[PDB]
């Protein structure tokens, strides 16, 4: 059970990992840093993410606990699976750092697009797999909140996984608010502060598909204002009845202060498979109540070559009852420790 650890330091921070993992090569962040390594047990190359002081604040501890419990609950073909989770600490009193180990496929779409020319046949399969994973994710009342090309890994056979559930969580009615990445963030995140829902992921998938089809970012906003401007330059300025639904009065006033430019023609900007254009238009919509769902997306004609209702699974519901409480730091840490100890490696 208990393995032997060796202490390696990189970028002036210690990495205490089992001998099982060798050849640590870094790949850095606010909440966690990642190293690539070879697993002598499985013979596969793996990615090892060390959470940076996961229990320094309620925010960090809550993120650590929820990501760990999500990955342990996620069991789907197009979702990254947790191979190992360990800690050098031999007791709860010593527990501080948390390490996550997961499969390491070829490269992510970010690097891939910059050196490979993609076919429409590739985009079909890729976005089909993305939506296939999203159906599973959303069915568990989970929301990813950070779908971007760098959080999607793929191999030469075009089989992909959804990565990085660090911002994901169980969907509630009021949430963190400032989430996702600027160039893939849905409008309802910037307006209607803290009262978005699962529909945000579909906007990210639409941006992903547009970028894969064209080869360049769809909304390369310099800042938040530039993001809103680039979005409305395509999807068109909203309507009065939609404006009343915006919770922020400042947001309504700013939107009204803008020079009204309508929805440009969907077949004029992606001059491209018409079916993909139709689907994009179903996805890139302002009103979340009228945006296409992942379940509805899979049934789209664009995925006829891969759609299979019998093989599109659905997840069991996720139990956030432990999180629904306002716990202290030590209680979050104890829950995370119990979750680490209770891990059983997958076949």
């Amino acid at each position: 059970e208990r393995p032997t650890f060796y202490r390696q330091e990189l970028n002036k921070t210690i990495w205490e990992v089992p001998e099982r993992y060798q050849n640590l090569s870094p790949v850095s962040g606010a909440y966690g840093s990642v190293c690539a390594a070879f697993d002598t047990k499985t013979g596969l190359r793996v990615a090892v993410k060390k959470l940076s002081r996961p229990f320094q604040s309620i925010i960090h501890a809550k993120r650590t606990y929820r990501e760990l419990r999500l990955l342990k609950h996620m069991k789907h073909e197009n979702v990254i699976g947790l191979l190992d989770v360990f800690t050098p600490a031999r007791s709860l009193e010593e527990f501080n750092d948390v390490y996550l180990v997961t499969h390491l496929m070829g490269a992510d779409l970010n690097n891939i697009v910059k050196c490979q020319k993609l076919t429409d046949d590739h985009v079909q399969f890729l976005i089909y797999q993305i939506l296939r994973g999203l159906k599973y994710i959303h069915s568990a009342d989970i929301i990813h909140r950070d779908l971007k090309p760098s959080n999607l890994a793929v191999n030469e056979d075009c089989e992909l996984k959804i990565l990085d559930f660090g911002l994901a969580r169980h969907t509630d009615d009021e949430m963190t608010g400032y989430v996702a990445t600027r160039w893939y963030r849905a409008p309802e995140i910037m307006l209607n502060w803290m009262h978005y829902n699962q529909t945000v992921d579909i906007w990210s998938v639409g941006c992903i598909m547009a970028e894969l089809l064209t080869g360049r970012t769809l909304f390369p906003g310099t800042d938040h204002i530039d993001q809103l401007k680039l979005i409305l330059r395509l999807v068109g300025t909203p309507g009065a009845e939609l404006l009343k639904k915006i919770s922020s009065e400042s947001a309504r006033n700013y939107i009204q202060s803008l020079t009204q430019m309508p929805k440009m023609n969907f077949a004029n900007v992606f001059i491209a498979n018409p079916l993909a254009v139709d689907l994009l238009e179903k996805m890139l919509v302002l009103d979340s109540d009228k945006r296409i769902t992942a379940a509805q997306a899979l049934a789209h004609a664009y995925f006829a070559q891969y759609h299979d209702p019998d093989d599109e699974p659905v997840a069991d519901p996720y139990d956030q009852s432990f999180e629904s409480r306002d716990l202290l730091i030590d209680e979050w840490k104890s829950l995370t420790y119990d979750e680490v100890i209770s891990f059983v490696p997958p076949p």
